[PDB]
């Protein structure tokens, strides 16, 4: 048996009021660890906060939507535990009002759209984002971070190219643009895969 | 006094199941005419059908959402009337299943997004659409067709550039792509104008 250790730790995020923020945490160990999210040592419990498990519960995403300020601004902790030990890591959420966001904060200029693809064909979700510094584009599916699937960029356009689409690819996709100023989400877009 | 005549008549549309179709009708006359929409001589009444007045009731849009097939496929009539006379014009709705749409039917590759703009500054809503033939991009605001406001194109990108934003510009915008095969709507995007 071995105590938990983190394989991914959450990083500080600065979001915008009305938007989304997500924190990602993953751990390994024997027994396999499970994760809870706390604030000031108490388990999070809020109508606008959702925890989404992955990796049989050894991965977790804390998603906050819609963001409120100052309500949601705090230090949060990801706590990984098994019967051998417990470890935590902290992270900070900042939430700006739309009238407080700096010049340069990411914008989603155009976002992904509803798509129905025939099974085994390629589906490409598209996003255009800008900011200063130029933002990184990442993708979420059903509230979780996403050779068959490629993340492409060209200038402001990001593409999530899903080759050989299969039933498991169906779900709700979001484009996320991040730079040193903060994070902005696109509206969600459903992908359906038809037989 | 003069009987109604049409200044805009609706045109046939081919939409996709789950999407939107809109028909536009406008008339003039003395007294000012008012419009009703019929099918087979009966006033439309359906949970998914909305009629939106403009021009003090002498303009009207019939909006159907979400489209169903064969349910919604029919000939419809715009009927303009005043105390001097009544005139009607007919139009057809076709609704394709997503598994029946032809190669070339318009796609909204990326669509407009939520935007908050400071009053008097420019807001630009963006859309990317493709098809064969290359589709025309039009814009709707609060379910109605939209020098201060410019409709721009560059390759697949359409921009609705709203200069000198004012409170009346706030609302729900949709990009619409149309070619000889049919019509596809973007997801809607809200514009807010803050003081
Ligand atoms: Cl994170
Ligand atoms: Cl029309």
């Amino acid at each position: 048996e071995t105590p938990p250790r983190f394989t991914r730790t959450p990083v500080d995020q600065t979001g915008v009021s009305g938007g989304v923020a997500s924190f990602i945490c993953q751990a390994t160990g024997d027994p396999r660890p499970k994760i809870v999210w706390n604030k000031k040592g108490k388990k999070v419990s809020n109508q606008r906060f959702e925890v989404i498990e992955f990796d049989d519960g050894s991965g977790s995403v804390l998603r906050i939507q819609p963001l409120r300020t100052p309500r949601d601004e705090a230090i949060y902790e990801c706590v990984a535990s098994n019967n051998v030990g417990e470890i935590s890591v902290s992270t900070r959420l900042t939430v700006l009002r739309e009238d407080q966001i700096p010049r340069g904060f990411p914008t989603i200029d155009m976002g992904p759209q509803l798509k129905v693809v025939e099974r085994t064909r390629t589906a490409t979700m598209l996003c255009a984002a800008s900011g200063n510094p130029d933002p990184e584009i990442t993708w979420f599916k059903d509230f979780l971070p996403v050779g068959r699937i490629k993340q492409l960029r060209s200038e402001s356009i990001g593409a999530l190219q899903i080759e050989q689409s299969e039933e498991s690819d169906q779900g709700k996709y979001e484009c996320v643009a991040t730079n040193s100023a903060g994070t902005r989400y696109s509206a969600p877009a459903n992908l359906y895969v038809r037989g």
